[PDB]
């Protein structure tokens, strides 16, 4: 909508305040002008028709328990622009400012998130499995990833290819939650997951298998379930990537860690610049090779990390 561009207050799904832009005409709606073409946050009302009503406020402040899901996918969907445009010099999503969407309160008891093509979408969990998705800043960064993947290397959601595109969406979650920080870790999901269970989360990077997950290519799913494995078989990834990170020795392999911001640099790179639709393990490992080898030299320690991080995963 036109109008004035303004900033109001409210309370997240953690009971946490904060300041979030809005836009006021008549009534304040939850749509951000400061940043590209704009953030605009729709309420879809429990239905399943997507987008719903851009969000409408009569007095700029969003201290309700149903508006707590969309303060936080509003304000979340900022932090993680900007961390793009600030870390990486990309311009929202599509690199050219694209405006973002999102709906929350969809559906009813939905414990899922989702970027659908061309926009992003939170249920408000059923209250014990999860509660509102967009409470958590990896959920939202993890979703928003999908669309820069989407837009660059282009991985289809199958097999390997599927796995890459999950692990790329975890890795640069976890890498806006640092950003932010935050209380960061290595886990997805932790702030919105079971509320009854502390301590836990949907996924580990840092010990994949913590919950079932591979952390070895040998161990690796083959077969048909979860699009042939891609919430699975990221596990080998994001321990590839925590190795990278963190350092440590991990089957019998050692690797020195080089940290998060060069992981970030490579792997950024790797998506944007080498990856295609139908990449799997081994072709990753290339890229990110490549990539580290592109900014910081054949014979550097980060090509070296790089390589030992792979090869403790059995990715050759
Ligand atoms: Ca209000
Ligand atoms: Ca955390
Ligand atoms: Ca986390
Ligand atoms: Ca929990
Ligand atoms: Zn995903």
């Amino acid at each position: 909508i036109t109008g004035t561009s303004t900033v109001g207050v409210g309370r997240g799904v953690l009971g946490d305040q904060k300041n979030i832009n809005t836009t006021y005409s008549t009534y304040y709606y939850l749509q951000d002008n400061t940043r590209g073409n704009g953030i605009f946050t729709y309420d879809a009302k429990y239905r399943t028709t997507l987008p719903g009503s851009l969000w409408a406020d009569a007095d700029n402040q969003f201290f309700a328990s149903y508006d707590a899901p969309a303060v936080d996918a509003h304000y979340y969907a900022g932090v993680t622009y900007d961390y793009y445009k600030n870390v990486h010099n990309r311009l929202s999503y599509d690199g050219n400012n694209a405006a973002i969407r999102s709906s929350v309160h969809y559906s009813q008891g939905y414990n899922n998130a989702f970027w659908n093509g061309s926009q992003m979408v939170y249920g408000d969990g059923d209250g014990q499995t999860f509660i509102p998705l967009s409470g958590g800043i990896d959920v939202v960064a993890h979703e928003l990833t999908h669309a820069v993947t989407d837009y660059t290397a282009g991985l289809i959601y199958q097999n390997e290819s599927g796995a890459i595109n999950e692990a790329i969406s975890d890795i640069f979650g976890t890498l806006v939650e640092f950003y932010a920080n935050k209380n960061p870790d290595w886990e997805i999901g932790e702030d919105v997951y079971t509320p009854g269970i502390s301590g836990d989360s949907l996924r580990s990077m840092s010990d994949p298998a913590k919950y079932g997950d591979p952390d070895h290519y040998s161990k690796r799913y083959t077969g048909t379930q979860d699009n042939g494995g891609v919430h699975i078989n990221s596990g080998i990834i994001n321990k590839a990537a925590y190795l990278i990170s963190q350092g440590g020795t991990h089957y019998g392999v050692s690797v020195v860690g080089i940290g998060r911001d060069k992981l970030g640099k490579i792997f950024y790179r790797a998506l944007t610049q080498y990856l295609t639709p139908t990449s799997n393990f081994s072709q990753l490992r290339a890229a990110a090779v490549q990539s580290a080898t592109d900014l910081y030299g054949s014979t550097s320690q980060e090509v070296a990390s790089v390589k030992q991080a792979f090869d403790a995963v059995g990715v050759k």
